[PDB]
């Protein structure tokens, strides 16, 4: 699914990432423009052989198990296939634990380089939340 700005930001609320661990919903929303222009089924892979999956490019190296990427963890405890689902609940139950794990929404490497100090607001700009 590719989900619209307004449509992202209003299920992300839903699901409790409005001001988690102090950030704000745009950043969210920033982040999720950038890893995956709001694209729930893109993948990616990285140099060291790890893949991203889904709308916020959740990492097979700590966070879920897609069976090749030897010395990984599964820190989500789910298949890396159940972030690419157009409901967006086990990705957001997986970022959580993420932006929980001490450097905030820097795990996001497009976050810090695309959203960290900028006018995020401006994402959930419009929208009926
Ligand atoms: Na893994």
């Amino acid at each position: 699914k590719v989900f619209g700005r307004c449509e992202l930001a209003a299920a992300m609320k839903r699901h409790g990432l409005d001001n988690y661990r102090g950030y704000s919903l745009g950043n969210w929303v920033c982040a999720a423009k950038f890893e995956s222009n709001f694209n729930t089924q893109a993948t990616n892979r990285n140099t060291d052989g790890s893949t991203d999956y889904g709308i916020l490019q959740i990492n097979s190296r700590w966070w879920c198990n897609d069976g090749r990427t030897p010395g990984s963890r599964n820190l989500c405890n789910i298949p890396c296939s159940a972030l690419l689902s157009s409901d967006i609940t086990a990705s957001v139950n997986c970022a959580k634990k993420i932006v929980s794990d001490g450097n905030g929404m820097n795990a996001w490497v497009a976050w810090r380089n695309r959203c960290k100090g900028t006018d995020v607001q401006a994402w959930i700009r419009g929208c009926r939340l």
